[PDB]
């Protein structure tokens, strides 16, 4: 369809004009159909940072391993679980964002 | 913007945002919009990986040599045969999925 | 003769042999058919080990007085208050697992 501007700009509420954002202001990652251009993601110590944010680019926040973020923390990591529950085993990866797995096998019939 | 993210990504709870996921520590198949990640499956001992998973791949398991498993029994493997009883023949190949084949001959008296 | 270990003990793939686990490295509650042992409870920077986790027991995770948390939330505490607000009393005390209690207007006459 047509009212569509690239990456690093945006387009006016008539579609026939479209306008550049400056580096380091505002990006678009994909195709925007809004007259604004989108606020660019900052990390702070203990996280890590993956790619650069741009008018082309995004930036790219990770956590460090042993830590999870659930959707009840804002941008915080939390510990991975230290052992799994009692009468439970370990066999899932914790990822920054996610959390561990535990499963029920000999414990109680 | 929609708010869809393509494979082995993931979009921030913000849905402004989507990054990257590590090889192994998890991947997407399909189109998504979530922030969590599809966790990455393991085997465990007395079976084989046959497929390592990546942001883009699923993990498969593999039973060792000399054991069964029919898709109506997961999370099982049993001794596949080695001979039919006194009258039928062996003619099929043993697959850590499935079993032998026996046929019914009628030369002989 | 049997497929089952004690508490304390882990089992090999093959069932021919039981390996002992010792205090502080993981431990078992109950009988149990695995390769791995339960692993023990280890708290982080600003919590303290209220019991220490034996062969036979688990470890449990206290926080420095002054901050509190409820069993709802992960293992995150908050500083209690030092004051009740402007025309309130003191009453309860704080533990790491409670907050302080405040009460208005003591007792007349």
């Amino acid at each position: 369809s047509e009212g569509l501007c690239p990456p690093g700009h945006h387009i006016s509420e008539d579609g026939r004009d479209c306008i550049s954002c400056k580096y380091g202001q505002d990006y678009s990652t994909h195709w925007n159909d809004l007259l604004f251009c989108l606020r660019c993601t900052r990390c702070d110590s203990g996280e890590v940072e993956l790619s650069p944010c741009t008018t082309t680019r995004n930036t790219v926040c990770q956590c460090e391993e042993g830590t999870f973020r659930e959707e009840d923390s804002p941008e915080m990591c939390r510990k991975c679980r230290t052992g799994c529950p009692r009468g439970m085993v370990k066999v899932g990866d914790c990822t920054p964002w996610s959390d561990i797995e535990c499963v029920h096998k000999e414990s109680g019939d």
